[PDB]
């Protein structure tokens, strides 16, 4: 019993123990395709489906039972040269208004660097890093001069803002490159670059010496991340949370191929992917349980989720699935986080419960969401 009275006033992440850390984070869900997209080299909300985001759908997400936002932010083309790393002011500023929109609905939000780090193919070089020390120490300098200018512009803010250092980190094989085979020095750099994010940020004081920080593994893989994964020193406790992603099996949970339309103990086998049903879902979280929560380490999946079927039959397994891992998240000790593309909600790879720009529920996500907020807040 290490629990401990709540006596604040205003939404935020709280706890000391990774239980009551999750709980505080509740049920999450990510403005994908928004902040994140790019393209001609630039960060440009608009140009992967979306409209510009708005305070109406935060207040739609609020409505509907959702605890917190992950708010994926690509920097890309928006960051001036060395040795300031000068981030451009009306960029920024939009990034603060999104913050904002969560804060004024109630809900915690996370803001991240993201497709900067995409397939070690711009900036944030893991690849190169990791056999050249000027391209490391030159990521590192960019990483906390980014760092520091978004915890200086985001001081005030009270612990409902959380920041995660970088999003999906890889050479370029998505798991299965030269991480495997060279002994290891791509996961050190990777958690030296989280401990450089993390002293960035303490660095800055005040609120930010106190705040919950996102600091993933490699690839946000599950299995890289207990095996590789070091938490950061830190000069506060309990302050640090294991990100991964959890899609498995994602022939299933995106529809690549469109040929795998049911999942579980009750799928017909050739409608199936041939792995990733119930035991995996337990036995992959079960490995977060025992490495991070059970040694009093919070963790987090900031990426989950499902596509829609047009299909009635189809689109049953696919609440199913996502029932059964919102449950299962809640079970293992981690706040799970739904990934929202938006786009039209058409298709047959559509991750969209809510216009973006409108915050109208899309089809059938009230149905999606009540099975998700099952698993998290019923027992
Ligand atoms: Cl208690
Ligand atoms: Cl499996
Ligand atoms: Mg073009
Ligand atoms: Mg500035
Ligand atoms: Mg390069
Ligand atoms: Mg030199």
């Amino acid at each position: 019993h290490h629990h401990h009275h709540e006596n604040l006033y205003f939404q935020s992440v709280s706890g000391e123990t990774p239980l009551e850390i999750a709980v505080s984070l509740g049920l999450g869900w990510n403005l994908g395709n928004q902040l994140d997209a790019h393209n001609n080299g630039v960060a440009d909300e608009t140009s992967w489906g979306n409209a510009a985001a708005t305070q109406a759908l935060f207040d739609a997400l609020a409505n509907a039972g959702f605890t917190s936002v992950r708010i994926p932010v690509t920097w890309l083309g928006h960051v001036g040269e060395a040795p300031d790393y000068t981030i451009d002011e009306t960029y920024l500023n939009r990034v603060a208004e999104v913050v904002g929109y969560a804060e004024s609905a109630g809900l915690n939000a996370i803001i991240n660097i993201h497709h900067d780090g995409a397939n070690s193919q711009y900036w944030l070089d893991i690849k190169d890093a990791a056999t050249d020390e000027t391209v490391n120490s030159a990521v590192k300098a960019q990483l906390a001069a980014m760092w520091t200018q978004i915890a200086n512009r985001f001081a005030d803010k009270g612990n409902f803002l959380v920041f995660e250092a970088m999003n999906e980190i890889h050479d370029g094989s998505w798991g299965w490159g030269d991480n495997r085979t060279d002994g290891g020095r791509q996961y050190a750099v990777l958690n030296e670059w989280n401990q450089v994010f993390v002293d960035a940020v303490r660095a800055t004081g005040g609120n930010n010496q106190t705040r919950y920080l996102g600091v993933p593994g490699y690839v946000t893989n599950i299995d890289l991340t207990v095996e590789n994964f070091v938490l950061p020193q830190d000069v506060v406790d309990n302050r640090l949370m294991v990100a991964v992603h959890f899609y498995d099996p994602i022939d299933y949970t995106e529809n690549a191929d469109n040929i795998y339309s049911q999942w579980g103990h009750t799928a017909d086998p050739s409608l199936k992917a041939d792995w990733g049903d119930e035991d995996n879902v337990t036995g992959q979280f079960a490995k977060m349980k025992e490495t991070f929560i059970d040694q009093g380490i919070p963790a987090y999946i900031g990426e989950m989720g499902c596509v829609h079927r047009a299909d009635d039959l189809s689109e049953s397994f696919r609440l199913y699935y996502l029932e059964y891992v919102c449950k299962a998240a809640k079970d293992y000790g981690m706040p799970p986080f739904y990934w929202d593309a938006g786009g039209d909600g058409t298709g047959t790879q559509s991750w969209a419960l809510f216009n973006h720009a409108t915050g109208e529920m899309l089809n059938n996500a009230q149905e999606v969401i009540d099975v998700m907020k099952r698993g998290i807040f019923t027992v």
